[PDB]
C-alpha cells in the first residue's frame, strides 16, 4: 500500500527526525516555521474557526495556526508513525487533534471548514487522486471558506533531465505544472484561484536550510550518520540547483469556495 511504501522508506522514524533537523522543529514541510508565518500572513481565522491540514506531519502548522487564531486545527496524515509523533508534541489542548487515516477516504460533513491547509502533501498523490482531493475539499469547505496550499510543482517533463527523472521515480511523485495545478482548481469550481510560482523564494529557503545543515554538521553526525547527512546534503544541493532553473517548482495556491 502507500502508507507501508511511506512508512518503511522516506518517512520511516528516522527519515522524520533527519527532516525535521534541517526543516526545523515540528515540521517536515519546506521552510519550517517561518515559511508558515509567511504563507498565514494575509489569512484571517478566529477562535471560532475550523481549519482541517491536508498533511499535517510533525503538527508545526496546526500548533502555529492554534497558537496564532486560537482555531480549532483538525490534521490527517497517512503515516501512522509521524501522526503518533505529532500527538507526543501537544497535550491539554483540546482544539488540536491529529489523525492518521487517508485523506481520500476519510469522511467530513460538507460546508465544515474554515480553511483547508496544505504544506507539500498532495505531491504523493497521483493526477487521478489529486482532482478527487480538490473535488472533496471544495465539499468540505464552508461557503466563506478558504484553500491554502503550497506543493512541490515542476516544469513539463518533456524538459526533465536523467537525475530529475530518477528523483521524481523514486519518491514516486506526481510533479505537475503550477499551471496545471490552477487548473484542476478552477475545474473543481474554486473561485478567485490565485496561483503563485514562489519557486524564487523555495530557494532562498532551501539556501537557509542547507546552510543551517552545513553549520551543524557536527551536532547531526552526533544524531545520524555520515552516509545520511551525505544524502540530504545532496538532496538539498540538488532542489537548490532545480529550484534555480525552475525544472523543479514550488506551487502556492489559494481559493475560495465562493
Ligand atoms: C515533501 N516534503 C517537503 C514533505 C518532505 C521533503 O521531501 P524531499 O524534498 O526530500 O523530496
Amino acid at each position: 500500500s502507500d502508507k507501508t511504501f511511506l512508512e518503511n522508506n522516506q518517512y520511516t522514524d528516522e527519515g522524520v527526525k533527519v527532516y525535521e533537523f534541517i526543516f526545523g522543529e515540528n515540521y517536515i514541510s519546506s521552510g519550517g516555521l517561518e515559511a508558515t508565518k509567511k504563507i498565514l500572513s494575509d489569512i484571517e481565522l478566529n477562535e471560532n474557526s475550523k481549519v482541517l491540514d491536508i498533511g499535517s506531519g510533525l503538527g508545526g502548522g496546526c500548533m502555529y495556526i492554534n497558537e496564532k487564531y486560537g482555531a480549532h486545527t483538525h490534521g490527517i496524515d497517512i503515516c501512522s508513525n509521524i501522526v503518533n509523533m505529532a500527538n507526543e508534541r501537544v497535550s491539554g489542548n483540546n482544539k488540536i487533534i491529529f489523525e492518521a487515516n487517508d485523506i481520500l477516504t476519510k469522511e467530513f460533513p460538507e460546508n465544515n471548514f474554515d480553511l483547508i491547509y496544505s504544506r507539500d502533501a498532495i505531491l504523493a498523490l497521483s493526477l487521478e487522486n489529486k482532482n478527487k482531493l480538490f473535488q472533496k475539499c471544495y465539499k468540505w469547505l464552508k461557503p466563506t471558506g478558504t484553500l491554502l496550499i503550497t506543493d512541490y510543482c515542476a516544469t513539463e517533463k518533456e524538459n526533465w533531465d536523467d537525475e530529475f527523472k530518477e528523483y521524481v521515480k523514486q519518491r514516486k511523485y506526481t510533479l505537475i505544472t503550477v499551471e496545471e495545478y490552477a487548473d484542476i482548481l478552477t475545474a473543481c469550481n474554486f473561485k478567485n484561484v490565485v496561483s503563485k510560482d514562489l519557486s524564487d523564494y523555495w530557494n532562498q529557503l532551501l539556501e537557509v536550510e542547507h546552510k543551517y545543515l552545513h553549520e551543524n554538521k557536527e551536532e547531526f553526525l552526533k544524531l545520524f550518520s555520515e552516509k545520511k547527512f551525505i544524502s540530504l546534503d545532496d538532496g538539498w544541493s540538488r532542489k537548490i540547483k532545480d529550484s534555480k532553473r525552475k525544472m523543479q517548482r514550488w506551487g502556492y495556491f489559494k481559493a475560495t469556495k465562493n
